[PDB]
């Protein structure tokens, strides 16, 4: 069984010349050379089995992915296992290998606005595909969009996705949350379990904004401190969209805040194209009935070079214990298998 730094990476002879390309969630990702397709390809390895969390995420994800086909959502090429139930111990999914992903380049790198306009897109077009199939991704944030060397575009990672249930979408102030901070929308903090598809345009929007400046626009350092980040740009909430949190608490917290002004997008990004921060405000909108949808996002006038309906394809339908989770990773992968 081949190695990469110190523990078992065993990926069979079909993939061969693994190098280290960082960690995943439930264990490291490799680089290796397919023989059979003679391309290199990306290995991810999951230790997923002890935890109960951990085979939700790893089942809730390859249930996903394998149903998926989309140019813009990363697909599953190969899952490698043991061939029983008791010998298997580690999986082993393999995927299109991409160069970079939007955090590295964001860090390193200045995009052009044609390069901003062009992500943008991909993201809201592999975005349509998702929220058409009644899913909502919940965790989109640079990490997780992959890019290639051509800046074709990918989202990755549906550990914490979700069917959307807007009708048990409401609970109390200061619940608790999972998907990653700095991308979390206001009303995850006031009001809001994050079931319905206005979770991931917030996110996407903190991505946008990001894009334009290399810096994220949100960066809390707890979680009502979140909020505090998203009220010092957008200002105070208006009557109406305060009306619309019922929960008292959520509504009171509000209420209690010293009146702050709306920072103006252009003074922000004064280097920003003017519709891709009319397109911004309107995905960074505080009330999420009012927040722009995905197929509205691209009909917006900065995507005019790109937009075609036609072309931005939906889901053919709507998607629907540790033992027993383990038996059925087992069931989902048996179609990789030989014989
Ligand atoms: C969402 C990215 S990841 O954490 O699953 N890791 C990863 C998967 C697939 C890839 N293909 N090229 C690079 C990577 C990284």
């Amino acid at each position: 069984p081949e190695m990469v730094r110190g523990q078992v990476f065993d990926v069979g002879p079909r993939y061969t010349n693994l190098s280290y390309i960082g960690e995943g969630a439930y264990g490291m990702v490799c680089s290796a050379y397919d023989n059979v397709n003679k391309v290199r390809v990306a290995i991810k390895k999951i230790s997923p089995f002890e935890h109960q969390t951990y085979c939700q995420r790893t089942l809730r994800e390859i249930k996903i992915l394998l149903r998926f086909r989309h140019e813009n959502i990363i697909g599953i090429n190969d899952i490698i296992r043991a061939p029983t139930i008791e010998q298997m111990k580690d999986v082993y999914i393999v995927q299109d290998l991409m160069e970079t992903d939007l955090y590295k380049l964001l860090k390193t790198q200045h995009l052009s606005n044609d390069h901003i306009c062009y992500f943008l897109y991909q993201i809201l077009r592999g975005l349509k595909y998702i929220h058409s199939a009644n899913v909502l991704h919940r965790d989109l944030k640079p990490s997780n969009l992959l890019l290639n060397t051509t800046c074709d575009l990918k989202i990755c990672d549906f550990g914490l996705a979700r069917v959307a249930d807007p009708d048990h979408d409401h609970t109390g102030f200061l619940t608790e949350y999972v998907a990653t901070r700095w991308y979390r929308a206001p009303e995850i903090m006031l009001n809001s379990k994050g079931y319905t598809k206005s979770i991931d345009i917030w996110s996407v929007g903190c991505i946008l904004a990001e894009m334009l400046s290399n810096r994220p626009i949100f960066p809390g350092k707890h979680y009502l401190d979140q909020l505090n980040h998203i009220l010092g740009i957008l200002g105070s909430p208006s009557q109406e969209d305060l009306n619309c949190i019922i929960n008292l608490k959520a509504r009171n917290y509000l209420l209690s805040l010293p009146h702050k002004n709306k920072v103006p997008w252009n003074r922000l990004f004064p280097n920003a194209d003017s519709k891709a921060l009319d397109l911004l405000d309107k995905m960074l909108t505080f009330n999420p009935h009012k927040r722009i949808e995905v197929e509205q996002a691209l009909a917006h006038p900065y995507l005019e070079q790109y937009y075609d309906p036609s072309d931005e394809p939906i889901a053919e339908a709507p998607f629907k214990p540790k033992e027993k989770l383990k038996e059925l990773i087992f069931e989902e992968t048996a179609r990789f298998q030989p014989g």
